[PDB]
């Protein structure tokens, strides 16, 4: 099985480890490692720190995906979804939440704001050609 | 060879089954299983039912992705894209469309509003460490 | 061995070929093969040509993913992210940008606007059933 090393920064010690809700969940939940609650006005973005520093193994990546509950109930989503967490990233993972609703939103301390999904990547060799004909065409 | 079991709810029994458009398309067509045409004002979001209950096989997941056509022509996109459909999900798959254009948009009966891509997802074993490896890109 | 084949058009012959910024980078750089800068009005979308024509291997696909820096510093993103590039696509790949910030953005010619990630896609056979297996998650 693939192992995922996670190191909890000072502002993520009291919060629980990212875990799977169900034995067939696709991703681990990400929490807002914030001090005081955060107020997100409509139509602007906010950089929320998670307090996690991960070692994603070779051949795999991390994807910061939105939470379906926060998206429908409050109009909140991850701006750059799917956030590409490269396997060689050693800094603090951060989530860019943006409010596409027309009404104020508040994110509390330790609230699940996104989900990190670990998936295999295919690194391709790039060659320039001068392509095959298909039925889909252009 | 992998199979996908789909149960069509009564409001999706008349609509056609999800099918790959081309012999090498990546996703299935997701249709709005609604009776009346839906109007989405600018900056509005709607939860549209598909009438579909999926049996995504173990080791694979479902991703609700936006349509390139509706995105450019009208500004419609999936709010939680890529919408994660877990393998053990037995509920009715729903789609959250948001109108990020400047005009009102109408979603008609059984209209292609998203695409569902089946892709392999990797279950990992979470392990907490006190130090990570120093690496090229750094922070 | 996996191989991605790219045919470049005249308006994208001077840009560097899409490559990985780091040996462990997930996605290739996608650049705007345009002429003049782009007047990105807030809350407006645009269709940018890259000048690339790809031949993705069967069972694989390409994904247009937003850049993190452009999303935080200027509020730009790919509207249809992730942009599904089908394996049988033989046309020019285009990127749909959109401004979600409160300032106008200027897009330079050849500037990195998104990343292209190659990932394996699984073809599946749609067999309609009258019952799905019971799980612990249940009907969510
Ligand atoms: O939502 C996100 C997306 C990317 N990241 C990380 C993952 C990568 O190491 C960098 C991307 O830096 P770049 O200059 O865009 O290649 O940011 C993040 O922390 N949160
Ligand atoms: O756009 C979406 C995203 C998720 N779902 C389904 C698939 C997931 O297993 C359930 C539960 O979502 P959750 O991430 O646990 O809030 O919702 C959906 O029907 N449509
Ligand atoms: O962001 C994107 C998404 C799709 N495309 C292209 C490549 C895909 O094979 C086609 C899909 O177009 P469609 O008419 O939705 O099937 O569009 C693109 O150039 N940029
Ligand atoms: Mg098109
Ligand atoms: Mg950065």
């Amino acid at each position: 099985k693939v192992i995922l090393k996670i190191k909890r920064l000072p502002h993520a010690q009291d919060l629980p480890l990212p875990s799977y809700a169900t034995p067939h969940s696709s991703g681990l939940d990400l929490r807002a490692a914030i001090e005081k609650p955060l107020k997100i006005k409509p139509f602007e973005r906010v950089l929320i720190p998670t307090g996690l520093i991960l070692e994603i193994p070779e051949g795999y990546e991390g994807q910061v995906r939105p939470r379906s509950g926060l998206a429908w109930k409050k109009g909140l989503t991850v701006l750059n979804a799917p956030g590409t967490i490269d396997a060689d990233y050693r800094g603090e993972v951060k989530v860019i939440l943006v409010n596409l609703g027309n009404e104020e939103v508040v994110i509390e301390r330790g609230e699940r704001i996104a989900q990190l999904v670990i998936a295999p990547v295919q690194r391709v060799e790039v060659v320039e050609v001068e392509v095959s004909q298909t039925q889909r065409g252009e």
